[PDB]
């Protein structure tokens, strides 16, 4: 029985609105509704994993889980097993595989992080769920933000501390965060960004929605605006948007936005939103395709609509040789070459690089580099032919030109990282010296930039 090359990957994001759902939730599985719909012809294929994230979640794991199996059931004929559940207070996200994945999932970990300070600490956060599949890392974030439409900026900070405090995937990989560990990354949610148009144009907002005309509501969605601005969710993903806003509804029709300020709401305007979002991150040069994104139309329980999204995504096996894992195959070699990390940072401390991969026995530190100035104010720091020849434990190409190095940027003083990347392997030649790049982020900041020169030595 061969090993995948491929898997199908589910995604949804409820925010069930503290109630319980409907009897029938199978439209949510089958991405039917409005935007990026899966065709009909499909209905009966499992997915290979589905990932289910719900905010305002009223129920037990006991009860939600016997409701998405008996769902899974319905539409596949097959019994799904329960790979991990976490709950914080009601943000929950249940992974589901086929049995036949049982054996190819290992190393499950899961985790939660907390936002806010007294006020704003005790309901919004996130979940986590991260597993190997095979030789590939998958990780899977469920958030529930900060409210509001005035509170973009707060939902940001809520992205960095979930991104820096969140322990999921390879603890050895300690420069790292979660925007880093996996080979694809998925991130959900109530992220809870709002279309920014005065509460005057409500019902011009509404009239527009009638006629699925979003472009101009779009181009006021603060999370689209503030990753343009660099200032959320750098080098991640999104399908584009063609389904109606998930919120704010009227419970038990879809006919209705419920926008107006109430007590209930604390006063405040919900203005029809997007709250609801699935993005993603993957290693450069991994497979991943988006196979749809929309909304459910039938599911009114909630002032939420459910959204899914699923994704085609590349995985590997796991890998034996006649050598590694174990020991080295001196038949491969990664040189890198004339390499120069450029800093954004006002330090003049000497740095010296880290390279982590799951092709290397360890992880290997370099020497330090050769501070200059660059010409517009920033640190340059070169590296020359010094860096140590990485030793990969398998030198089959079919194994090595799909693997990643990640680079950290250590300060000799402190041995923080100032930046942390990934270099793909998956190169044009081997025994050809190849230019790479990568941006170096920290705390999912830009901080820099390394670049330089590849040579990558197989046994073929
Ligand atoms: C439910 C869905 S995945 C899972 C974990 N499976 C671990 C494993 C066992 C044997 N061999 C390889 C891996 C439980």
């Amino acid at each position: 029985q061969p090993e995948p090359d491929m898997i199908t990957i589910f995604i949804g994001t409820w925010n069930m609105g503290n109630a319980p759902p409907p009897k029938k939730i199978t439209s949510w599985f089958l991405s039917k509704g409005q935007g990026k719909t899966r065709d009909d012809s499909a209905d009966y294929i499992p997915h290979d994993i589905y990932v289910i994230g719900t905010q305002e979640d009223p129920l037990s794991e006991k009860e939600w889980l016997e409701i998405l199996k008996h769902s899974l059931q319905e539409i596949t004929s097959v019994t799904f097993k329960t790979v991990a559940i976490h709950t914080l207070w009601n943000i929950r996200i249940v992974v589901l595989a086929k049995p036949e994945h049982e054996n190819r999932i290992s190393h499950i970990c899961t985790d939660n992080v907390k936002t806010g300070i007294a006020n704003t600490l005790g309901n919004k956060g996130a979940v986590g769920v991260s597993f190997m599949f095979n030789g590939t890392s998958l990780g899977f974030v469920n958030s529930h933000l900060t409210s509001g439409s005035e509170k973009k900026l707060r939902r940001n900070q809520n992205y960095m501390n979930i991104l820096r405090f969140l322990a999921l995937g390879d603890k050895k990989l300690s420069p790292f965060n979660i925007t880093h560990r996996f080979t694809h990354l998925f991130w959900f949610g109530d992220l809870n960004y709002r279309v920014d148009l005065p509460t005057w144009e409500a019902e011009t907002i509404i009239q527009k929605i009638k006629q699925q005309q979003y472009a101009d509501l779009l181009s006021h969605d603060q999370l689209l605006t503030e990753r343009r601005e660099q200032k959320v969710f750098l080098h991640f993903e999104e399908e584009e948007i063609t389904f109606a806003p998930t919120y704010r509804f009227e419970r038990l029709t879809r006919d209705k936005y419920a926008y107006t300020k109430q007590k209930a709401t604390g006063m405040k305007y919900n203005l029809p939103s997007w709250c609801d979002r699935v993005l993603w991150k993957s290693y450069p040069l991994v497979h991943v395709v988006c196979q749809s994104y929309g909304s459910t139309s039938d599911i009114m329980t909630s002032d939420h609509s459910p959204v899914f999204a699923t994704f085609e995504a590349g995985v590997t096996s796991q890998f034996v040789s006649k050598n590694g894992p174990g020991t080295v195959d001196s038949q491969g070699q990664i040189e890198f070459l004339r390499c120069y990390a450029t800093l954004k940072t006002k330090s003049q401390t000497k740095f010296y690089l880290e390279f982590h991969s799951s092709c290397l026995e360890s992880f290997v530190k370099s020497q330090e580099g050769e501070n200059e100035e660059g010409s517009e104010g920033e640190l340059v720091v070169k590296f020359g032919e010094t860096l140590p020849k990485l030793k990969p434990i398998i030198s089959d190409p079919e194994y090595l030109l799909d693997q990643h190095i990640l680079i950290s940027i250590k300060s000799s003083d402190s041995d923080e990282s100032y930046g942390e990347g990934c270099i793909a392997l998956r190169l044009e030649a081997t025994e050809t010296q190849l230019p790479i790049y990568t941006p170096l982020t920290h705390h999912g900041e830009l901080t820099g930039h390394f670049q330089g020169e590849i040579k990558l030595q197989t046994s073929q």
